[PDB]
């Protein structure tokens, strides 16, 4: 249309507008203070109004492409503040933009954001929230310079959400630090997952996220036919591949795009669409993204007339074979919901091994007629690992489940950083507590998700400076292999333990006055330490020790003096502790 400046303001909603304006100019100024992009997003919605009265106003008939660059190269510290970049307005068109894209900063060099308390953060929202909420979110703009504007929309009326409710309560922090941390939480596991899905694409290639996409989305339309399936699966492709370029106006409209197709044509795609279609345009997509597994036809036959026995099947293949890898994945997720991707993946990848070996050969009939059998090992895996893991975590608390990931995965690998043994030890905790309140039908699934970004988390921190090869190996691996190649460490025959040094095991008064988080940390950390120390400790020996720190933290920081309490009574366990 005519103006793409009044197009945007008219169906978005001068509120959205500043919103993701505000944003858009964050991510890209990181360096200028807030109070100036605040000036920004109004010269802009009052240049935008202009159009969404006559849209024959000067410059409306423009591309908001030059339009967002024409008023970047108007900042004035541009150069002062930013310099290279002042260099992209000497370019331009296409060539400005993509110049401007290319300066964008990966990791920020700012502070981390303290969370003030509940009452400064409610006395400043029933205060003005416009500068508490628009301040906030033009901070964490800037930092996470690639994180996509509507969504991170999104979160934010959720913290807006949040602060309603509790600030005008009772007991404030109670009601609202759950609900944040659940929030931050919710916004890494986000983050990452929107910075894996494009390492994954240059990495391991097309075809891989292709694969990947048609498992997903048949799971999820089961009632679709592979054709439409596939469609779709192009769509999404190249829609994740515009989106990880990071050009967020063509990687906006290509998910517009695709979010409107399906919802003009949802009856060969789903049902569960019709709560989601009535969205406006800015939800649409992200709504869908979100839906809900629809259902199966149940009546539904098995792999096996289409994939073993028939004749041809051999011929089927040669004739285009990721048509048929991809048809047999399709075929197999959708009626099977119940499993994490990567697992309908190496049924793929064992299955297409199998032909490969097959159809070469005197008889593949008799060859691979039998493969179903190589599948079940695979699918009993993941599987006997939940049910155990969710077991475990029913007996002992979230707290004392890491402490068991916590001996464990050092056991496996005490070269490691303490603090990150310890740092991943937990999120493990928390996937245990979130992902075990579900059934066995969505148990994996949901694992998959959130084990598949923690257990990155740690590479790029084992990347950061190597400590581990087992740990680098099962990190180069590929994202099917990677789980099960952690599931499969074994406890360092080689090492020496660590080397007594105690200033470590040694806990003044400190530990009475803290919170809960760091009483455990300040716990879990040493109960590392001790490990890295006597390695072949046992699971009755530590207990033991363990009983023993206990008793005497209520100990010390109890019974009228503290304070030498630990100390004395102390020492009467780091060499009292000992067999
Ligand atoms: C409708 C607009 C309302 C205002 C919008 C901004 C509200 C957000 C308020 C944030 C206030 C708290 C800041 C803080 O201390 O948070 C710690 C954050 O770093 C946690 O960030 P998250 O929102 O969890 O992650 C968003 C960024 N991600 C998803 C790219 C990682
Ligand atoms: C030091 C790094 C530790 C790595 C972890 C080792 C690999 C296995 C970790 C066990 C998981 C413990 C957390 C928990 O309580 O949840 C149960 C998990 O075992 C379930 O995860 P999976 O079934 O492997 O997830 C499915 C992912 N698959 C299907 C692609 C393997
Ligand atoms: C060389 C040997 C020195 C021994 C001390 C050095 C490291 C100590 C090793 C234990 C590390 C802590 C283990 C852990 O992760 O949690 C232990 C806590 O659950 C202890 O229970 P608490 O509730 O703090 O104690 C309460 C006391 N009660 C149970 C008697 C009421
Ligand atoms: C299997 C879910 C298919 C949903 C297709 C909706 C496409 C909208 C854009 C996709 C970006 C969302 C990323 C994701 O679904 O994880
Ligand atoms: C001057 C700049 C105006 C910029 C407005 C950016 C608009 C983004 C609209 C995004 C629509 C997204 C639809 C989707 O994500 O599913
Ligand atoms: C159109 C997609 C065809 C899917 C082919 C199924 C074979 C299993 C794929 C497993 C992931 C492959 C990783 C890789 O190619 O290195």
């Amino acid at each position: 249309h005519k103006s793409e400046v009044a197009h945007r303001f008219k169906d978005l909603g001068e509120e959205n507008f500043k919103a993701l304006v505000l944003i858009a100019f964050a991510q890209y100024l990181q360096q200028c203070p807030f109070e100036d992009h605040v000036k920004l997003v109004n010269e802009v919605t009052e240049f935008a109004k202009t159009c969404v009265a006559d849209e024959s106003a000067e410059n409306c008939d423009k591309s908001l492409h030059t339009l967002f660059g024409d008023k970047l190269c108007t900042v004035a510290t541009l150069r002062e503040t930013y310099g290279e970049m002042a260099d992209c307005c000497a370019k331009q068109e296409p060539e400005r933009n993509e110049c401007f894209l290319q300066h964008k900063d990966d990791n920020p060099n700012l502070p981390r954001l303290v969370r003030p308390e509940v009452d400064v953060m409610c006395t400043a929202f029933h205060d003005n929230e416009e500068t508490f909420l628009k301040k906030y979110l033009y901070e964490i703009a800037r930092r996470h310079p690639y994180f996509y504007a509507p969504e991170l929309l999104f979160f934010a009326k959720r913290y807006k959400a949040a602060f309603t409710e509790c600030c005008q309560a009772a007991d404030k922090a109670a009601c609202l630090l759950p609900k944040l941390d659940e929030l931050r939480d919710e916004g890494k596991a986000s983050s990452a997952k929107q910075r894996l899905k494009c390492a994954s694409l240059q990495k391991f290639g097309e075809r891989a996220f292709k694969a990947w996409a048609v498992a997903r989305l048949s799971q999820r339309f089961p009632k679709a036919e592979f054709a439409e399936v596939s469609k779709l699966v192009t769509d999404l492709t190249k829609v994740h591949t515009e989106c990880c370029h990071g050009d967020l106006l063509e990687c906006a409209d290509d998910r517009a795009d695709l979010a409107k197709y399906i919802c003009e044509n949802q009856d060969s795609i789903s049902s569960k669409l019709k709560e989601c279609c009535e969205k406006p345009l800015l939800e649409k997509s992200h709504c869908i993204a979100e839906v809900e597994n629809d259902e199966m036809p149940a009546d539904l036959p098995s792999l096996a007339a289409d994939f073993v026995e028939s004749k041809d099947v051999c011929k089927n293949y040669a004739e285009a074979k990721d048509v048929f890898l991809g048809m047999f994945l399709y075929e197999y997720a959708r009626r099977h919901p119940d499993y994490s991707v990567v697992l309908l993946l190496r049924l793929a990848k064992t299955y297409e091994t199998t032909l490969e070996k097959c159809c070469a050969a005197a008889d593949p009939h008799e060859c691979y007629a039998k493969v179903f059998d190589e599948f079940k090992p695979l699918v009993e895996e993941p599987q006997n690992l939940i049910k155990q893991n969710c077991e475990l975590f029913e007996q002992l608390g979230e707290y004392k489940f890491q402490n068991a990931l916590l001996v464990r995965y050092t056991k496996k690998v005490p070269q490691v950083s303490t603090p990150t043994l310890v740092e991943v030890s937990r999120n493990l905790g928390k996937v245990g507590s979130k992902c075990c309140k579900h059934p066995e039908a969505k148990r994996m699934p949901c694992a998959e998700d959130y084990l598949s970004v923690v257990l990155n988390q740690l590479c790029v921190l084992h990347e950061k400076t190597p400590v581990s090869d087992r740990v680098t190996k099962c990190c180069t691996e590929s994202l099917v292999n990677r789980r099960p190649c952690f599931s499969a460490l074994e406890v360092d025959e080689t090492y020496v333990p660590k080397e007594f040094n105690a200033e470590t095991f040694t806990f003044h008064a400190d530990i009475c006055t803290l919170s809960e988080k760091e009483r455990q940390i300040k716990k879990q950390t040493a109960l590392v330490e001790l490990v890295k120390h006597k390695p072949k400790a046992t699971k009755e020996q530590l207990k033991a020790v363990m009983d023993d720190f206990a008793a005497f933290v209520e100990k010390c920081c109890k019974a009228d003096d503290k304070e030498t309490c630990f100390a004395e009574e102390g020492k009467k366990l780091v060499a009292a502790s000992e067999a």
